[PDB]
């Protein structure tokens, strides 16, 4: 469970998020896709980018990482009284995007770096342990879902 002040911390970052939603997710996507490959097999719009260079330049992928980021606000913002929106996400995600939970411990782990890559004066342990703690959330209410929809990934 999180305190109100470690969402506080949470909240505190991830506005400084939202001053380059864009860059954030460009940042996220090409670390999960370089640490983990086989991750970018599950976008058909723009599987094949291979170099840095190319990532950087898909208007596909930053559109995709922005819709990451918006998706994620809004359930952050919800200080874990997120089940309305987090429903439509695991819907879509075990019937149709079928993501398996070790994807999102995968993205899960990027944000944490970039986060703490790019905010090193105030992502410190605390506002650290503390966006760890609400992913875990995320992913455990993500999980249940997909265990109720039959979806065992
Ligand atoms: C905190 C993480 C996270 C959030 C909140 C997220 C949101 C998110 N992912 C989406 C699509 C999608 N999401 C994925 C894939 C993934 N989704 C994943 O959770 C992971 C780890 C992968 C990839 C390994 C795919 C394939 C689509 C469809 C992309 C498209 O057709 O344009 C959509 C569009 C609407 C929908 O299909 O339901 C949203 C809102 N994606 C995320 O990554």
């Amino acid at each position: 469970v999180l305190s109100e002040g470690e969402w506080q911390l949470v909240l505190h970052v991830w506005a400084k998020v939202e001053a380059d939603v864009a860059g954030h997710g460009q940042d996220i996507l090409i670390r999960l896709f370089k640490s983990h490959p086989e991750t970018l097999e599950k976008f058909d719009r723009f599987k094949h980018l291979k170099t840095e260079a190319e990532m950087k330049a898909s208007e596909d992928l930053k559109k995709h990482g922005v819709t990451v980021l918006t998706a994620l606000g809004a359930i952050l913002k919800k200080k874990g009284h997120h089940e309305a929106e987090l429903k439509p996400l695991a819907q879509s995600h075990a019937t149709k995007h079928k993501i398996p939970i070790k994807y999102l411990e995968f993205i899960s782990e990027a944000i944490i770096h970039v986060l703490h890559s790019r905010h090193p004066g105030d992502f410190g342990a605390d506002a650290q342990g503390a966006m760890n703690k609400a992913l875990e959330l995320f992913r455990k209410d993500i999980a249940a879902k997909y265990k109720e929809l039959g979806y065992q990934g």
